[PDB]
């Protein structure tokens, strides 16, 4: 199988399909929220779910939106970063720790958001899922930069 | 070449290649939309074409919106779930109708959208064209924790 | 190293991390302008940083919300087109224009929008980058489907 390509990979690839499956998770969240308050962003759906009036905003659904923007901002980088990182011969068990500290930061941020947890109880695990892809970013650069 | 890798790799280098450009289409929609209505995000734009007036909402510009976040929200994890699955050597039939299906609903979700179609095509697009992902996501899951 | 893999990967892999940083620079700026200018999305912010009608939308905010929406709309693409079209054989020094004017064209678009520069500055920079960005996506195509 070609996930034995780099040591590091299956943990990449773990981490990285569960954080796409929460992302998933939030868009199921964010569907339910708007059928159960009855929000609807399109007159063709408020008109199918109870009339006109049903075509506006809602609080939870505005936050639930943040939530997947949020995570649209700093996944899709880390599927990114992550997957060429791999192939770059880290140390294994120092990459399990960047996959891992961004796979706990950002189930703790859906978590925080959706959860409307006490500041800055989110912002922090922004902040900590950060600090890996901000490392993988770096070694890439210096690596991509001696290969030039 | 290198697209040579795996069987079903160039089937899911048309199809995502096809829905980037999709998506590049549907930013093309929005900016017609935004000059033709006359309806810009920012003021420089709107003094450029006409005065401080036409810096403002319309419904159909956060319509295109809309849909391009969706896009946003969907095709971007068809890219990486989808690229990591043509490399787990999947039935090559099993793989293209994987990505069959969801070129075929991604394409009808933003004709559904842009069209203002009735309630619940888009919906029932959306759907459809999730679950080759949640499919490939799965395998991918199942791939990536038996090599750990 | 796996960065040898290819003749243009190195050069696609710089201007690429640049770019994710370069978004990550947009993210730190907008989470400044919500501090400065006491603006926040979620009433939890707001409270911690003054008080509720801290909770509120501001033009700068927006603005940088919108520069960072166009970069997932356009960086995100480029990611997987160019690295796919890495593989695919091209000249190096043209490999090299491809990304350089992608990675300035993208950089003045920041600089443009967050800036506030005249119109078509901003539009002109997007057109500009998005040129090898269509060019890449049509060699792909050409390239996939010749091996179906
Ligand atoms: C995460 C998504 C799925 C979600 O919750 N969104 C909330 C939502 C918003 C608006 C609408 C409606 F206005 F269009 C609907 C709606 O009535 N959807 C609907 N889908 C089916 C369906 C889908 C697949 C299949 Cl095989 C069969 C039936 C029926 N109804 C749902
Ligand atoms: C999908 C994009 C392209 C779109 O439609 N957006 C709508 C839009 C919004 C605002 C503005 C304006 F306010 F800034 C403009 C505008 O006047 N753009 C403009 N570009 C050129 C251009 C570009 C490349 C080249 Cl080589 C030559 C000339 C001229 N004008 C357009
Ligand atoms: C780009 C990001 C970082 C940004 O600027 N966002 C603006 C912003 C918005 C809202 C809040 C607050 F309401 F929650 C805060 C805030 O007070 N954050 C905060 N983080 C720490 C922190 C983080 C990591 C560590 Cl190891 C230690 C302490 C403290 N306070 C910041
Ligand atoms: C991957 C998806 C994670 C979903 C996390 C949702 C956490 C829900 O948490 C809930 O939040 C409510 C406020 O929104 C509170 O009223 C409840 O006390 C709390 O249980
Ligand atoms: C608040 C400041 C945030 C700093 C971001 C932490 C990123 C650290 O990243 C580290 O950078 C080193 C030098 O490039 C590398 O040698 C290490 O491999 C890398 O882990
Ligand atoms: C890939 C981009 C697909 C573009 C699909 C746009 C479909 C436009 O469809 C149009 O929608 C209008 C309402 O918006 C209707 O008034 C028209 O009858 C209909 O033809
Ligand atoms: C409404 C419920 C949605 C279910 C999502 C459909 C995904 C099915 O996906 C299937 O899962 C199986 C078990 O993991 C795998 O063996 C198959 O290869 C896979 O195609
Ligand atoms: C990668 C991030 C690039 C940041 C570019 C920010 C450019 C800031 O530019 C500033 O913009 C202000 C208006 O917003 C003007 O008042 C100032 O004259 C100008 O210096
Ligand atoms: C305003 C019109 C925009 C056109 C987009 C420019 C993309 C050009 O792209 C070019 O296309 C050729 C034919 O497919 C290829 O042979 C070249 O390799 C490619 O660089
Ligand atoms: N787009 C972000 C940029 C900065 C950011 O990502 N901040 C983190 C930590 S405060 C966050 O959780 N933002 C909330 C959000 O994006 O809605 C924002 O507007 O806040
Ligand atoms: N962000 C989505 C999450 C759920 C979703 O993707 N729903 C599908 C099927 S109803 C859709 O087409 N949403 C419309 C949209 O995203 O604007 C939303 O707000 O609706
Ligand atoms: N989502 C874009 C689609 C078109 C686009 O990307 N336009 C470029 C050139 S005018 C841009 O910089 N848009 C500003 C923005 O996306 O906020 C929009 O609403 O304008």
């Amino acid at each position: 199988s070609l996930v034995m390509s780099s040591p590091a990979l299956p943990a990449f690839l773990l981490c990285s399909t569960l954080l796409v499956i929460k992302m998933y998770v939030v868009a199921i969240i964010t569907g339910q929220v708007r059928l159960r308050k009855k929000a609807f962003a399109n007159p063709e759906d408020a008109l199918r779910h109870g009339g006109p009036q049903y075509c506006r905003s809602d609080p939870d659904v505005e936050r639930c939106l943040r939530a997947h923007r949020n995570d649209m901002e700093t996944i899709y980088p880390f599927l990114f970063l992550g997957f060429v990182y791999s192939f770059l011969g880290p140390n294994p068990f120092v990459a399990w720790m960047h996959f891992l500290v961004f796979l706990v930061g950002r189930v703790a941020h859906t978590v925080a958001y959706l959860g409307k947890l006490r500041a800055p109880i989110r912002s922090v695990t922004y902040t900590l899922a950060q600090l890996p892809c901000a490392s993988m970013a770096l070694q890439i650069l210096w690596e991509a930069a001696r290969h030039l």
